[PDB]
């Protein structure tokens, strides 16, 4: 990862993990495990995999005043300001990680951008974050174990049920759906069929 | 302003020209919703007639043949996504055509009311709303969870609306079928009502 951010692994791991709670690091660590394992399994970069999903939460527990800056700051959309952390951490995060670290690569931020939330066509990059964090080995959820048997098959339907999955859960208990979600749904369902 | 001052036929004529685009169990669903809508303008105040025509004619092209829709799609309203689609969506946003090509029928409330049933919008009008929960709550339904949409029906009509739409967008995820984009309009709309 030093070709990426100017940094050993070591520094790397020590302001990832100065970012958050122990229990989010130690997820944050599980999906790298995860995504590294789905780049070998698809022929990926194991590396821009790894470091992708090593960055992904680095903004999950700023606060909404942090984001509201941010937001301010690097994309004053109005819309933005409506929704919250979930939809904030990656979209908006990634700006905090550009302020942190000397990372450029854009399927990288790209990848992170979109983590939560997807799009239409994906790439190889974004659905290996996109999964590796669904079915890291700490998660026990409803929808996880048919998630990990999916991944290792076909990224495309791993994709699918986990946002299957989301839509599902957050209709259940009436909350905002994220427009790009429901893309990434209607994108990625026929791959069930 | 009477069924016949809106369509040109009175309820009678219009309810053998109804029955004869469905089936008797399609049939017996629209009776339930012109019913159902009636007792809904009663509780919120608006125009029983206008209610009662619009549920009476919601589901006139439920029936249509694939073929039939796709050539109203070239004819009235060229759109090649809404082609991608099928019966679900088109039998309201597309049946409006048929319903107009056989009836003399030109009220715009009424009209939009039928062509946005299925999927609703973000800024429902009354009739609009009558006609989306009439559909989901006739006495002929019998799924789960009918009765908290019956419930909510009778106290607060845009809450009626919410549930709905969340239960439609949550049944639809729970087994991969696609979702309109208007429907996740509906739903982020209405959702804070709950
Ligand atoms: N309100 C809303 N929440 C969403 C949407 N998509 C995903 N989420 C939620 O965002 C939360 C965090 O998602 P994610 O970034 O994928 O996982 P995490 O950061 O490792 O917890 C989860 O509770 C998801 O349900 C959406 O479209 N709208
Ligand atoms: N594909 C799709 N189907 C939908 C959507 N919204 C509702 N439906 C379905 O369309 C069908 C017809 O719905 P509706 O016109 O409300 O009821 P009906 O005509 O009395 O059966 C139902 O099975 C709904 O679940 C959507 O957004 N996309
Ligand atoms: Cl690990
Ligand atoms: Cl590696
Ligand atoms: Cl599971
Ligand atoms: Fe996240
Ligand atoms: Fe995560
Ligand atoms: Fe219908
Ligand atoms: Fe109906």
């Amino acid at each position: 990862y030093k070709d990426y951010t100017g940094l050993d692994r070591t520094e790397l791991l020590s302001k990832v993990r100065h970012m958050m709670s122990d229990k989010r690091f130690n997820h944050v660590l599980g999906v790298e495990r995860a995504a590294i394992e789905l780049a070998e399994r698809y022929g990926y970069d194991k590396e821009k995999a790894g470091l992708a999903a090593l960055l992904h939460d680095y903004a999950k527990e700023l606060s909404d005043d942090e984001f509201l800056r941010l937001i301010d700051k690097y994309q004053p959309d109005p819309d933005l300001k409506k929704w919250g952390n979930n939809i904030w951490h990656g979209l908006v995060g990634i700006y905090k990680i550009q302020e942190d670290l000397a990372i450029k690569d854009q399927d990288i931020l790209a990848a992170i951008a979109k983590h939560t939330v997807g799009s239409a066509q994906m790439s190889t990059l974004d659905k290996i974050v996109y999964v590796a964090d669904y079915i890291e080995h700490n998660r026990d959820f409803p929808g996880v174990e048919e998630a990990r048997e999916l991944a290792k098959v076909d990224l495309n339907k791993a994709v699918a049920y986990e946002t299957a999955r989301t839509v599902a859960f957050l209709a259940s208990k009436a909350q905002p759906i994220y427009p790009k979600t429901i893309e990434t749904y209607n994108a990625y369902i026929p791959y069930l069929d």
